[PDB]
């Protein structure tokens, strides 16, 4: 599923993510934006082997298991795929464990070099939410 910005914003809203660990929502719009497109679908290898899965790119080699990654440790406990669906229920909640690690959203490469320190509340321009 490709989401609509607003449409994204506010089904991270309804999960708990705005100001989750202290990070507005526009944060998380930004990070998906970045990372994804907003589209649940999206899959990329890196080059140690892991594969980064979903609407907020969560990789293969710590967070959720795909059979082929050497060092996995699967702390999210949930197969890759499971990243992929329409329903971002299962990202959330790792994305939620994955925040929590010590290093907030600089585990997101792509937050730390496209949205931190931007107007992120942009990204939730408009929105009824
Ligand atoms: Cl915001
Ligand atoms: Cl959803
Ligand atoms: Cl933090």
């Amino acid at each position: 599923k490709v989401f609509g910005r607003c449409e994204l914003a506010a089904a991270m809203k309804r999960h708990g993510l705005d100001n989750y660990r202290g990070y507005s929502l526009g944060n998380w719009v930004c990070a998906a934006k970045f990372e994804s497109n907003f589209n649940t679908q999206a899959t990329n290898r890196n080059t140690d082997g892991s594969t980064d899965y979903g609407i907020l790119q969560i990789n293969s080699r710590w967070w959720c298991n795909d059979g082929r990654t050497p060092g996995s440790r699967n702390l999210c406990n949930i197969p890759c795929s499971a990243l992929l669906s329409s329903d971002i229920t299962a990202s959330v909640n790792c994305a939620k464990k994955i925040v929590s690690d010590g290093n907030g959203m600089n585990a997101w490469v792509a937050w730390r070099n496209r949205c931190k320190g931007t107007d992120v509340q942009a990204w939730i321009r408009g929105c009824r939410l």
